[PDB]
Parts: C-alpha cells; structure tokens; sequence
C-alpha cells in the first residue's frame, strides 16, 4: 500500500480538455495554494487556488480560471514556472509561448492580488537570452515552481533547459542552466550550462549558500548539480545512481528544501519504477546535496504518475513539516493534489 496521506483530490481531470504539466505554488501568509497546468484540446495556462484549513486537514480548491493574459497572439502557452517574491508581495508566472529554427519565446506574467489577476506578458526572450538563441532549436522553463535565493538582492532563480545545436551532423543536445535576476525581474540573465544531456529540472537552496539543480536525464538516473555562486555556474555535476530515471528519457521531477528538524533538508518526487512511469515516490536528502544521501523512495502513490511539483506547506497538523505535491496520475487523465507530512513518510527521520 501507499503512505497514508492528510488528503488526495484530483483536481484537474480530462473533459472538454486535456490537463498537464502541474506547477504548484504555496502562498505563505494566506494559507493558500495556487494549481496551475496546461490546458491542452497544448493552448493555455489555468489556475485553481485552495486555502488550506488545518483544523480539518484539507485544502478546499475554487473554481478552475485560465490566465487568460499568460499568452501571446498566434502561440500556445507552455510550461507554467511560478514563483512569490517575499520581498515585493509579487507573484510571478513565467511560461514559453511557441508558434500555433528557434521561435520559443520566454514570457512573464505578475500579479499583486495573489493570482487573481495579471498583469499583460512581458516577452524577456532577446534581452534574456541575447545571441545563444541562435545557436538553440528550443528551450523551456521547468516546468514547475521557481527559486527566489536569500542573498541580499533576493535574487530570482528560473530553472531551464536548452537545445543546443552543437555539431550540425548530430542531433541538438539538452542542457540545463538558469535564469537569474538580481533586481525582482526586471533583467534577466542567462546563467552557464550544467552538461550535456539534461533537461528539465528545478532548483533549491541549502544553507554558504548553494543551489542545488536536480534533472532530468537520458540516462538511466538522475543528474544533480551545485553552485556555490547562486545559479551562474553549477561547477560540479554527477548522476544519482540512487534516483531512477525509467525508459525511454525519463521523466521529470521535483525537489524542495524544507527547515531540518535538527539548516535544512530536501525532499524530491517522481515515479519510482526503472521500467515506466509508475509508483510516484518521495525521497529525502537529509545530508544535502550529498548523492549518497538521498533515501529509498516511500510510495505516494501506486500506479501511472508522471510530472510533479512540490510545495513546502510550513508546519503541519502532527507538528511535523509539511508538504503538497502536485502530479499527473493515470496515463494523464488527471492531475492530483496530495498533502502529506514527514512525519507521515519518513517516521523514522522525524
Ligand atoms: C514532458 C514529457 O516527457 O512527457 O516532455 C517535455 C519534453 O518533450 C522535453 O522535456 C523533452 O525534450 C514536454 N515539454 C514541451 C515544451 O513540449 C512536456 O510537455 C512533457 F510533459
């Protein structure tokens, strides 16, 4: 059996449209949670927000909306990335847009009423990514929940992955990297590749400050990368062998830092079968972002899983820390929400 859990809810479902690619977003301060996917007939990005009771262990979620301003004329909306800059009150959501040769364009919405409304897309494709646009067929941000770093310009931290064109006789090739601003997303800049061959991924920060940027690969496991310098470089990289990725090129993932019960630890969610995209597991890194570290998976969820996103939900009910998890179950016939505590899935770490 699967891990008891405080609550499970589909949340998006097949009907009129198809629902992926999830990107969760806690709002701390309003006990509240904003969903968001693709809607796909890919075309638009929606949001449902939840407010979360602790007294009854649950999330009540509101009516489904598009972003109806998180698009461009004549191209369809991909890969929400949010992010809540604790410093302004501002939410972000960053997405790529591509048509209905490089013609992804990178774009940004915000909203200062929590997601209810948004301001008109700013394209940050030239300015951001400048002459290496060129030299790449595609890239894309996440998808997922962004990072913003407590250095002291609060920097704003995008995971991304671009294809490389790097010899014209083979195929391109995918790496990782990151957007950062240091002026609340204002400008933008493009930080260094971690390695041939990862795709998407996400970011987060432990304690020395380092980033730590887990990926997907097409190897059989996952790669993992640091930076000691706030995403510009991630100077070292290597494979999880204790994270599988399975079969044909993987799938993507999720981590999160959270306060160590004993600065902090993390936790990461994906599916747990080497042969398909099944048996969504979370596993811990309490000495991160040592690779050996990370745990064995507890089961989250039996069967068809694939994306996630992970938020941090602060304390939870048993006094332990608490999580949301967002993913696509059933050969993508929906998208389920999933609360649960550490105390729930690793009773022995506490
Ligand atoms: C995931 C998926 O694997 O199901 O794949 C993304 C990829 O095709 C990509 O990471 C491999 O290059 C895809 N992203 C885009 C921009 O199309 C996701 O839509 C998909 F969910």
């Amino acid at each position: 059996a699967s891990l008891p859990v405080l609550q499970k809810e589909s949340v998006f479902q097949s009907g009129a449209h198809a629902y992926r690619i999830p990107a969760l977003l806690y709002l701390p301060g309003q006990q509240s949670l904003l969903a968001f996917a693709e809607q796909r007939a890919a075309e638009l990005i929606v949001l449902r927000r939840g407010d979360y009771d602790a007294p009854t262990h649950q999330v009540q979620w509101q009516a489904q909306e598009v972003v109806a301003q998180a698009r461009l004329d004549g191209h369809r909306s991909m890969n929400p990335c949010p992010l809540y800059d604790a410093q302004t009150g501002t939410l972000f959501l960053f997405f790529i847009a591509i048509p209905g040769a490089n013609v992804t364009r990178l774009c940004q919405v915000t909203s200062t009423d929590h997601g209810r409304t948004w301001s008109s897309p700013r394209d940050l494709t030239d300015a951001a990514i400048g002459p290496a646009y060129r030299e790449w067929s595609t890239f894309a941000v996440g998808p997922g929940h962004c990072l913003q770093l407590n250095d002291r310009a609060r920097s704003l931290v995008v995971p991304a992955y671009a294809y490389r064109k790097l010899h014209p006789i083979q195929r391109p090739i995918p790496s990782a990297f990151c957007f950062l601003s240091h002026d609340h997303g204002r400008t933008w800049a493009r930080g260094h590749f971690v390695a041939q061959d990862t795709l998407e991924c996400q970011v987060a920060e432990v304690e020395q400050r380092v980033v730590t940027l887990n990926a997907r690969s097409h190897l059989r496991a996952r790669v993992q990368a640091q930076s000691t310098n706030d995403g510009l470089d991630f100077q070292e990289s290597q494979l999880v062998k204790k994270l599988v990725e399975p079969p044909p090129q993987g799938c993507q993932g999720s981590v999160i830092s959270f306060p160590s019960p004993r600065a902090q630890w993390l936790l990461y969610t994906h599916p747990t079968h080497s042969w398909q995209r099944a048996d969504l597991g979370a596993y811990l890194n309490p000495r991160p972002p040592a690779p050996e570290a990370w745990s064995e998976p507890v089961l989250l969820a039996k069967g068809s899983c694939a994306y996630s996103d992970l938020q941090s939900m602060g304390t939870g009910p048993d006094g332990s820390p608490l999580f949301g998890c967002l993913y696509e179950a059933n050969d993508y016939e929906e998208i389920v929400f999933l609360m649960f505590t550490l105390k729930q899935a690793f009773p022995a770490e506490y």
